[PDB]
DNA sequence: AGGACCC
DNA sequence: TAGGGTCCT
DNA sequence: AGGACCC
DNA sequence: TAGGGTCCT
């Protein structure tokens, strides 16, 4: 139990994707995907014109004035379709772990050494890859591990030719030893397609990040920090004094992110299994009067009590949460959570009261449910 | 799945007891268990003479200058012994929820209806009670819930001879028909007896309680809420209005601590299985100098390596803990908690370095581990 | 992290 | 005024 | 409750 | 500048 073969798959232009499905109309035209003012997403013919990912949409129709724009505030059709991949690669091996709503990383060392063991002593200098070997390394034949990393190449071509036959979706796969290296390598060739990483190129893929926000784990905040201290390509994260910064972020987040600096992640591909919460949200910038503005509260209950139902489960806590506006909190919502009476639990008129009062001991509002059982 | 019969066990002067056990000679002698400059609790026979649970040894030795003293610092026999009281009750029925080291419910509803469907249509009425009935109440045989709650009578005097049989321990149970009125009735007879509870009584049983702080789960907060509310009985808590509550702590707290004034509570017997975290703790009033203090810390890692090694699972988190003194700061602990380095999980002399560091960015220390697997 | 509650 | 422990926000 | 991080 | 989501302190 010690080299891995991990894949991460990243699919393309998510909800331009289902809406282009949707509206077949709307292929081959630039299409961006609008949230409030924001462009979160556009297909690879917006990004021909200049568009990018979450623009405004001012922004995004003064790049190129003629972008088609759909509504994606209600997140159904992507949540649905997001599933529909986890539970297809979840076939091929069950421990599928998901990020956000169209990436899934899959441990797939179980199901490469199996087909290895089916291999005669022969037909194993035959094994090839398919797709991108990245910085186009030389492929060693003798060397276990390159073999077994063009298995795994294999098994995320079948897993992408799956997900186009059965679901109509193209995306991008990354195949390395470990879940960091997988998901920077997935996107080398961006729009359909898929890189293995071999590990003697392990250094040029992390020194090829221009800076350390970067990598997957270094955040808003950690940057800024790293940053304060002189820290700002990959090489001075990785020479930095480990002293200096276990003792300036916690011994957590230094060991772990400095490690992560030279291409080093040991975690588990985890099982996410059913979602933890389920929310909505809405935005409405001055809207809420303050009283005027419960009903919305409805709003979100309806759509929600209707999914927290089909699930199956059903949820044990409340929560509401806020924002409120003047100048930049540049972070600053609010929230009260409370159980819901097991009565209720077994429908809408109640509900609402709990949250009430719960708006009460109170830009934006929305409801979760959480402690799903 | 709606009337239950649930029993709640309750040992007697529990510490007491187990050092009674281990030294003879401490038998039929007034006895107290003393943990700095408290006495924590003491047998039977020094109650006598006036000595109260969590007395300081002052008071405790001029109410009683007689009493035989032992330290109980150390818990590892009391939590030894605690557990074979709840594996040998986990025995007759495996849900046993623990409380304490001395407390177990266990829901005896499945064991109780079995035993009933073995018994034919006649000796249905030699059923007799085991025990005591609280306030002296008249059975009724042809009542199927007092019927059903005298079976539990007979479990519950089955499980205290086994607890006696098998480990030497002597203890009260109460048994009834929820939680709270199980463990309310477990106390009226106090010594090494059991009572049980028929509903008839309930209003009685809740009304004899003289501060709404006797309800378990209304604690030293709350009850000083409920007060400054002019709430002082348990009949002020029944009649007060729902909203004024509701809308003062919360609809959570409110509307459950309403509920228990009641003697109704729906709360389901749990699985308490093995503990969700091992900590050592040490009092020194004062002695903290400030850098002086870590070897203490190696004390605590010490005895804490042996218990959460033993266990089998190991803990993924560790906990470090403190407080500092001037006046009555009447809350006020503190904590770094941090991920226990993976390398580190399969052994001192690092582990030392993660609190040191913890200890770092930080009257009494203590040392947590949680979060096992 | 800390709060609140229990033994 | 000890030395533990649980679950919630 | 809130923080921090991800898509 | 959206509308979701996860796990930690
Ligand atoms: C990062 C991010 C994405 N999303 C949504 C929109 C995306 O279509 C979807 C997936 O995120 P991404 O995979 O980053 O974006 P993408 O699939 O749209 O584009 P690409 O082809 O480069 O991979 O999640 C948000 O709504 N908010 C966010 O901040
Ligand atoms: C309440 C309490 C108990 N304990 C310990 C000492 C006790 O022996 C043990 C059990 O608590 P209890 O059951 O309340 O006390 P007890 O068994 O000693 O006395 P009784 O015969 O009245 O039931 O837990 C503490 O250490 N601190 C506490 O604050
Ligand atoms: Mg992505
Ligand atoms: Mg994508
Ligand atoms: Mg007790
Ligand atoms: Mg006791």
């Amino acid at each position: 139990a010690s080299s891995r073969v991990i894949v991460h798959v990243d699919l393309d232009c998510f909800y331009a994707q289902v809406e282009m499905i949707s509206n077949p109309e709307l292929k081959d035209k630039p299409l961006g995907v609008q949230q409030k003012y924001l462009v979160v997403t556009c297909n690879y013919e917006a990004r021909k014109l200049g568009v990018k990912k979450l623009m405004n949409v001012r922004d995004a129709k003064e790049k190129c004035p003629q972008l088609v724009l759909v509504n994606g505030e209600d997140l159904t059709r992507y949540r649905e379709m997001s599933y529909k991949v986890t539970e297809l690669l979840e076939e091929f091996s069950p421990v599928v772990e998901r990020l956000g709503f169209d990436e899934n990383f899959v441990d797939l060392t179980e199901m490469v050494e199996k087909r290895l063991q089916q291999l005669q002593s022969d037909e194993l200098s035959a094994v090839t890859v398919s797709g991108h070997v990245y910085n186009n390394q030389s492929i060693n034949l003798l060397d276990v591990l390159h073999i077994r990393l063009l298995v795994g190449s294999q098994i995320a071509a079948e897993m992408r030719e799956a997900m186009y036959n059965q679901l109509g979706l193209t995306g991008c796969a990354g195949v390395a030893s470990n879940k960091l290296l997988a998901k920077l390598v997935s996107g080398v060739f961006k729009p359909n397609q898929q890189t293995v990483l071999l590990p003697e190129s392990c250094q040029h893929l992390i020194h090829s990040l221009n800076h350390i926000k970067e990598i997957p784990g270094i955040g808003y905040k950690t940057a800024k920090c790293l940053e304060a201290l002189g820290i700002n390509s990959v090489r001075d994260l990785q020479t930095f004094s480990p002293k200096i910064l276990e003792k300036e972020l916690g011994i957590s987040v230094a060991q772990r992110i400095q490690k992560l600096s030279f291409g080093e992640d040991n975690s588990p591909v985890i099982l996410s299994g059913p979602p933890q919460s389920f929310s909505e949200e809405d935005s409405f910038k001055k809207c809420s009067s303050e009283v005027e503005a419960k009903n919305k509260i409805e709003e979100l209950l309806a759509s929600l009590l209707n999914r927290v139902c089909q699930d199956g489960r059903k949820p044990h806590t409340v929560r509401l949460i806020i924002r409120r506006y003047s100048s930049e909190k540049h972070y600053g919502r609010e929230s009260r959570q409370c159980p819901i009476p097991s009565h209720v639990i077994q429908v809408m008129t109640p509900m609402v009261d709990i949250l009430m009062k719960l708006f009460r001991n109170m830009t934006l509002l929305s409801v979760c449910f959480c402690n799903l059982k």
